[PDB]
């Protein structure tokens, strides 16, 4: 069936047909919906029709379905899944698969940009040193002195599971987290385990509040190897407030490049277990989640302190107030430093416009309301009132297990 | 379909285990291939359909009172069975009616207030025959529930559906709302959400004050007859003028709201019986007024004007001027209600209470259906605990359900 979705602020209805192409499960059933569950729990035979499907839609996107090039490519790929138990994507197929995996990313509010993706082929990589070189170039290229650019670096695909390339850092740039004897936590509490793994691998912690973690890179299934990203490549922003001059006295900085490196890019049944990818920040990512989550940098109490706010009852909304000012400061700081950043108002607008685009040109657009709606001021952004359908289109980015839980050390 | 599903809180690491989902009934609208989790809304029952629905609810009731399989239990089954067989329907005992209503609330995935589910005053209005009588019942409901500002949750249940052509309906989507008036120049006065309903009332004979905050009359339908207009006595409608603990100019905005939130357009289903008129009411979460009623674009849209008197940079959206005004407005709403000692809960306290409720439910009941999209507050989501809480959504019965707007289905006499 065709399926409709309504905006309840504008009463616009859209018709979704694209969902007829999904296959991967959502995690729901008729009886139970798991829309708020963050993670719902190949051979010659399995791989080919997946390969067939992806090739088919590639040659369908470039208006050559059934062409000679297409037919032979199907043969070329079949012959190769026989005699290697896998196959290699053409360069044009790599780029297309990467952009469409971003276009299919239900949880990403930035997808208006999906076709502007710089794709770095690192499938010739063989070592962690190789990986580090590739990642440094990625970082430098995508940072671009504050004028950020979207990029993905794709390393060798999985073969047998034993010989997997992995970036072990969940993201390319993060701040260390230190477990104090006195119970509390220095740095970023979300990372503390990873930070400990780096110390245990030989990293020398400065034990500051904002210590860029080293890269931990695994190439072809071997022990990961530590590498320090050259600091000149790691662009950072001091957070100040345009009215509160005491705000700089808080000591807050964040990095400019958001870059996710723990995910699995899947194209034509092939699995790229290492594919760090980056864009630019929506302010709330930093101002709300990183800084204000109780399990994170947790500064709300501190900020409300300097704002002299009455903090005895919840109903004074002191937490709310402090939150808004923290985010004003983050948006201000990046803007002041000509570092690319988007506010949640602008970003959500863009995504509603992008949805329109996809429904019109593509017949639907899988979106995850839970993730798309910003973590503050929800209903005063336009996607709150926007019904969305969620379904899994492929190529996609998938979660994969943390490497330190599957690795056989040496 | 697995026997034990697990949900995680990502802030606290707490994992909970859900078994109650096994007792799921109707569809969510979701499938293996697609999720309708953010979709707002994804001729009677036969004898054969009603029996297993009745026995289901009846078994459940005698299970709750720890008399499952007892004599009284089998006797009740046999009596209901007989009644459905002969009269094509059946009547609920008062005890069952009351259990059923509290459980429809308990089962309501979109309600963050469910920690109060067992404190519910049920008014049995199934002896009602006329709209005048419906008006009487609803007035008593409002007075009891309002309680001079010390609100109390209540539901009034009117007679169940019979053939389909004799439904009792409150035509008001809620008991107390403000009129909306479309103007010739396309502007709107009052509450822009209620324009359609306001025009219906005016047609039915209402003389509109054409104001910003005009409490609508009730439009009531008894036994499938044409609805009738009644004016709620003003002394029964408790109201709160909005002021700010700091900004003395806030009161100059001329804003106020009513104290009693009371949903009247839903259908209550118990043991396969359909109660098409069952107005129920509790108390407000501050954000319902301060964020949605006051700041939704298609509603009272006061953000711009509030921002103006706050003197905020309104040219750059990255100044977050909207966000700044929103907090202050919800600060004023909460403040105004507390001062007039009218019961209201802030989104922080409510969501925390609900996490404690949900945890208790998992403990004693093996689950607690919840609709994350509705449960998370429309401001400051992530700084409230429910944001980080994985939930599972499924339909347990007894339940509140949506039903068509009656003006779209009514056959005019
Ligand atoms: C270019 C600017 C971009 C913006 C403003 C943006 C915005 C966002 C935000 C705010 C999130 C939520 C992150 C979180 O809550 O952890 C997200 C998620 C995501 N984005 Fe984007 N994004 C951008 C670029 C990209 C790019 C370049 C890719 C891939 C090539 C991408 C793919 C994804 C994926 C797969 C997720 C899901 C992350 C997860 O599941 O943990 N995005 N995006
Ligand atoms: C006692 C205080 C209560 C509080 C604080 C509370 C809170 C809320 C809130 C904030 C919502 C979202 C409303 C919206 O955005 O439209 C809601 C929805 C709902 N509540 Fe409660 N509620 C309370 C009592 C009740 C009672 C007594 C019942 C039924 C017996 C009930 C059943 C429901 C239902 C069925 C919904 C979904 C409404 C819909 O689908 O439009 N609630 N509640
Ligand atoms: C799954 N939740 C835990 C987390 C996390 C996280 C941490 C970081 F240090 C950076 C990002 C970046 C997320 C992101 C990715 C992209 C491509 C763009 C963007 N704006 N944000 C996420
Ligand atoms: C379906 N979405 C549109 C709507 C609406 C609505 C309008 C109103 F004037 C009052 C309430 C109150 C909702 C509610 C019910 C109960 C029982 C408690 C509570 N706090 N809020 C809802
Ligand atoms: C349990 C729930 O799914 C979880 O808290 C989600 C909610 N929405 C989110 N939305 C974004 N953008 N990022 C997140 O990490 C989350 N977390
Ligand atoms: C499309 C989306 O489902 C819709 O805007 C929902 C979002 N969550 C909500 N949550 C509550 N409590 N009330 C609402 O009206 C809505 N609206
Ligand atoms: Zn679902």
């Amino acid at each position: 069936r065709f399926l409709k979705v309504k905006n309840w602020e504008t009463e616009v209805v859209l018709t979704d047909t694209l969902h007829l192409k999904s296959t991967l499960e959502t995690g729901c059933t008729e009886y139970i919906c798991m829309g708020s569950i963050m993670h719902p729990s190949a051979t010659k035979d399995q791989l080919f029709p997946l390969a067939k499907e992806f090739i088919d839609q590639y040659y369908s996107s470039i208006k050559r379905f059934g062409s000679k090039a297409h037919m032979e490519r199907l043969e070329e790929v079949n012959k190769e899944i026989d005699t290697t138990s896998t196959y290699q994507l053409k360069d044009t197929e790599l780029i297309y698969g990467a952009k469409h995996a971003w276009r299919n990313a239900s949880r990403c509010v930035g997808r208006i940009q999906w076709s502007k993706l710089q794709v770095f082929d690192a499938r010739d990589c063989t070592t962690a040193h190789g990986m580090f070189n590739y990642i440094c170039n990625h970082v430098k290229y995508a940072t671009n002195k504050g004028n950020l650019r979207s990029a993905i670096t794709i390393f060798p695909q999985r073969t047998d599971g034993k010989h997997d390339f992995r970036v072990w850092n969940s993201q390319l740039i993060r701040y260390a987290g230190y477990k104090q004897p006195d119970g509390s936590t220095l740095g970023d509490p979300a990372n503390v385990q990873f930070t400990e793994i780096c110390i245990q691998q030989g990293w020398k912690p400065p034990r500051g509040r904002f210590d860029v973690l080293p890269l931990l890179l695994q190439a072809n299934g071997n022990d990961p190897e530590l590498f320090q990203i050259p600091p000149e490549l790691v662009l950072e922003v001091p957070i100040r407030h345009p009215k509160f001059e005491w705000f700089k006295d808080l000591g807050l900085k964040w990095y400019g490049l958001p870059a996710v490196s723990n995910m699995l890019l899947e194209i034509g049944g092939l699995e790229f277990s290492a594919c760090p990818f980056s864009g630019w920040y929506m302010g709330t990512e930093i101002g709300v989640r990183d800084y204000c989550d109780n399990s994170r940098y947790n500064i709300l109490e501190e900020v409300a302190k300097k704002m002299n706010l009455d903090m005895r009852k919840t109903s004074s909304l002191w937490k709310d107030q402090a939150l808004v000012e923290i985010n004003i400061a983050v948006l201000y700081s990046f803007q002041s430093d000509k570092v690319t950043i988007v506010d949640h108002h602008s970003a959500t607008e863009s995504f509603i416009k992008h949805m329109e685009n996809e429904y019109r040109c593509r017949g639907g657009c899988p979106a995850d309301w839970v993730w798309i709606v910003p973590p503050m001021s929800g209903s005063i952004t336009p996607v709150f009132h926007q019904e969305m359908l969620n379904y899994r289109l492929t190529p996609s980015f998938e979660y994969q297990p943390d490497p330190w839980n599957t690795h056989v050390w040496k």
